Order: structure tokens, then sequence, then C-alpha cells
């Protein structure tokens, strides 16, 4: 249920902004960051909402104006789309499918020309939607160099050796307009997600729902992403959609999601909730031990089917072929 804000300003948010869908849930624990039962679940590789971890209190505090003027001149990639969905298309692998067009389409602009242009869309009442997603850099200035040393390092980086990650990989910031949704889909890194302004409401599917959630095949733009249409699935083409199961939970500002490797996690700017602010923290897997313990793991099983379809276009020449030899080879065989 809502949680309330302090000082009997009322319920942060209502039902009535979410996004209704087929599927049940079940909420992801909320936590503090003093709790041993969030430490092992942390441990376990399984959700958790820290409440009070501080990772980035310095930008709590962070507004477009705020950023505007400190964030610098450097480039920032902004999405545009004439729907609520930002569906993820990787660009170097638009050469194998040719017949892939996003829905998306990607402008590099400056910070303030992204100010203006969604002032432009709030004034005129139009439909089109935005979504800022850039790799924070040195580019820079000086009061975010200050906010960004400013967040609790000593906590994220004893996570990090806590549980033998490799090294931090980037920051993301993340800049959406109320009603942006970012399809299910799944990282092969550790992820923090650090909300900082607004409210995003998060499903969570752990990787043994590999098979009710269908991936893109691996060479295709979309890898990683499901293919089922959350608003309108074709339980024909994916039957095993209707046994789906998520792990539900609304972020605000403040709270921090251990999005764990190789989970789905379908995002959601709550309805009428104004912009969302977020920064996330991508951490590379602890190496692969040397003895492997089975039974395997759901995500072992995963990158096992990753580097199998891989392997299998790098041979074939043609990631094209992957589908039909696949076929080949179970038709009467293994079916
Ligand atoms: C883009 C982001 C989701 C979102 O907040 O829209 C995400 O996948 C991540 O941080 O791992
Ligand atoms: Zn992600």
């Amino acid at each position: 249920e809502p949680r309330e804000e302090a000082g009997a300003l009322g319920p942060a948010w209502d039902e009535s902004q979410l996004r209704s869908y087929s599927f049940p849930t079940r909420p992801i624990p909320r936590l503090s960051q003093s709790d041993p039962r969030a430490e092992e679940l942390i441990e376990n590789e399984e959700p958790v909402v820290l409440t009070d971890t501080n990772l980035v209190y310095p930008a709590l505090k962070w507004d477009l104006e705020y950023l505007q003027e400190n964030i610098g001149n450097g480039d920032f990639s902004v999405y545009s789309a004439s729907t609520h969905k930002f569906l993820y298309y990787d660009e170097k692998k638009m050469a194998n499918f040719q017949n892939f067009k996003p829905r998306s389409n990607r402008e590099e602009m400056k910070f303030h020309e992204f100010v203006e242009k969604l002032q432009d869309i709030q004034q005129r009442g139009g439909e089109e939607r935005l979504y800022l997603q850039q790799t924070l850099n040195d580019t820079v200035g000086r009061k975010i160099v200050m906010d960004f040393l400013g967040f609790n390092w000593n906590w994220i980086n004893k996570q990090q050796g806590k549980r033998g990650w490799g090294q931090l990989t980037s920051n993301l910031l993340l800049i959406g307009m109320e009603g942006n949704v970012t399809p299910a889909h799944y990282d092969e890194q550790q992820n923090f997600f650090a909300q900082i302004k607004g409210y995003k409401r998060c499903i969570l599917f752990p990787p043994d729902q590999f098979e009710c959630l269908y991936p893109y095949p691996v060479h295709h733009p979309c890898d990683r992403q499901s293919q089922v249409d959350f608003d309108n699935p074709d339980y024909e083409r994916f039957p095993n959609f209707q046994n789906v199961v998520g792990y539900e939970t609304v972020v605000g500002p403040g709270d921090v999601l251990y999005i764990p490797m190789y989970w789905w996690h379908h995002i959601e700017s709550l309805l009428n909730g104004g912009i969302t602010i977020t920064v996330n923290f991508w951490y590379k897997g602890a190496p692969t031990p040397k003895r492997i313990e089975y039974p395997l793991k759901a995500h072992q099983k995963v990158a096992i089917m990753r580097n199998i379809e891989k392997m299998l276009g790098e041979a074939l020449g043609n990631p094209q072929e992957v589908g039909p030899l696949l076929n080949t080879m179970i038709k009467g065989r293994y079916n």
C-alpha cells in the first residue's frame, strides 16, 4: 500500500496512478540498511528496497533548474516517442536486422535544450514524450561534482566488497516524464537503483521466469527486452506469459532498489506524478567460481542460452541463420 509522507502531508501517491496489467504481484521488502534481512537478501541476490542509505542524499535537492545551472554543457542523450513505452534498442545490432525501425528516436542535445523542448511540449499541451538517459561523466559542473562526491560511497563500496562484485561500471542519469514506461528487460550487471525525484513503480521477475517473458534473439537490437506487450499480451505467441508473477514496489526520493543481475524489471513513472529523476549504480557481477556447484542457478542457464546463440551466430557466419538451425536441431528430436 502507499506510504504516508511525514508531516501529515498525505499519501505521496495513490493506486490510481499505476497502470493495470494482467499478472499478479507481491511486494518487494522495504527494509533499513541496518536490517540483517536486507543483507541476507542482497547476499542471496533477491531484490530489496533500502529506505535509509543516504546513497544520493546530496542529489535529493536536484531539479531541472538546479541541474540546468550546474550540470555543465555536455551532450545528453534524449529519447522521443509518440507512445509511453521507451523500448531500448542496441544501435550496434541494428545492422543484423535492417527491418527493425525503432519507435523511439534519439537526439543528442544540451541540457538547456532538453528543458526547453520539455517546456514547449508542456506549453502547447502536446502528447510527445521525452526520456533523458545519459551516463554521468567528467563534463559535469563543479556543484554536481560536489554532490557526486557527497554520495554515501562508504556504504556502497562495502556492498561491492562484501559481494565480491567487480568495479562500478557507470552511473546513468534518468530524467523522464510522468507516465513513461521502460518495458521489461534484464541487465547482466548488478544494479543499485537510487530514486531522487518523483516516484517509479518497479515490477521485477526472477530469472527463472525466462520461459514466461520471451526475450528477443540475442542478435536482435532489443536483446534482453521482453517481446510481450504488457498492455496487450499476445497469448497465442507467448502462452507462458499467463504464468508470470512479479515482485512490485514504488520507490520515492531516498529509496534505493537493489535489482540483482539477470532479474527482469519493468519501470514506469507514476501517472500524473511529474518528472522523475533517478541515478543507478552498475557493478560487474562476481566472477564465476572455478568449481561449478550443481544444480545450476536460473541465471547460469540464461548465460548458457546466450552463449549458444552467440556462438551459433559466429559459426554460421550470419545471425539470421540461428533460428533455422535451432529449429532443425529440435523438431522431432527434443520436442
Ligand atoms: C533505464 C532503467 C529503467 C528506468 O528507470 O527507466 C534501467 O533499466 C536501469 O537502471 O537498470
Ligand atoms: Zn536496466
